[PDB]
């Protein structure tokens, strides 16, 4: 009890540490947002000399981009037809990023149907994309909707990857066997000390437990907690702490021997 308790501080405690980078990144999207529906001068090269100074200035992102609704930034599509950065709409889709090394910018793509443009769009609200891989780089997405007149003209957002994340949650020890990892809203492992194969790949609702897919629904809706999980077939027992990251509800698990617990 007075294990369990330090267990569930220590869970909150790196939770809220993971937490504060993704509210500084959400910042970052957010204000370039705010900025860019406040920008008239319709300098399609000063806007992209702006995403790739923020990315420069930032190591922790890979790609910062915007993306606008047809004629939405400067009424002139149909001049930036197959330019460089753009694609055959002319659309301003800028994605200034580093997913190959070299900084560059090319047009984000699938605008029109993914969750990343789409949800702002459609909700109206800030967004965190679920972790995904994208040419070998395993990352989230954080995007704001641009309003113009009070109409949603296009999105301003950030790419961050996650690899970091396995490098520090993968060598937190406690007690002494017990390790942790940290998952997404949707319970897909973000990190494991063991199982690099698992991240990015299997999520606890895989798993055919009624502790684990328990705790799967306390982490899709924000909620911190603990479950005790007995191996019927090795006999032991560990207890599994999780505590929700509060920007995007993710979650840092801590999983302890219940032996040496006590």
């Amino acid at each position: 009890k007075l294990a369990y308790e330090k267990s569930i501080e220590m869970a909150g405690n790196y939770a809220n540490q993971f937490d504060a980078q993704m509210e500084a990144n959400q910042a970052i999207a957010r204000t370039l947002a705010c900025t860019m529906a406040e920008y008239g001068s319709q300098d399609r090269e000063e806007a992209m000399s702006i995403i790739k100074r923020i990315l420069n200035e930032n190591p922790q992102l890979i790609g910062v981009y915007l993306g606008y609704e047809p004629d939405a930034f400067d009424g002139r599509d149909k001049n930036y037809i197959n330019a460089p950065g753009h694609d055959s709409t002319g659309r301003f889709v800028p994605y200034c990023n580093k997913i190959n090394g070299p900084v560059i910018i090319e047009p984000l793509v699938h605008y029109d149907s993914s969750d990343y443009y789409q949800l702002p769009k459609t909700t109206g609200k800030d967004t965190l994309t679920e972790p995904y891989f994208y040419e070998g780089i395993f990352m989230v997405s954080y995007d704001s909707p641009i309003f113009k007149n009070g109409e949603f003209a296009g999105i301003a957002g950030v790419d961050v990857p996650l690899e970091y994340v396995d490098d520090v949650a993968s060598s937190i020890r406690t007690f002494d066997t017990g390790y942790a990892f940290m998952v997404s809203n949707t319970g897909i492992f973000l990190s494991h000390p063991t199982q690099k194969n698992w991240i990015g790949e299997k999520s606890l609702s895989d798993f055919d437990v009624e502790e684990i897919k328990n705790a799967a629904s306390d982490i899709r809706e924000g909620i911190g907690g603990h479950v005790e999980i007995k191996d019927p077939i090795t006999g032991k027992t560990v207890i599994m702490f999780y505590e929700p990251v509060k920007t995007g509800d993710f979650s840092f698990v801590l999983v302890v021997p219940k032996e040496e617990m006590l």
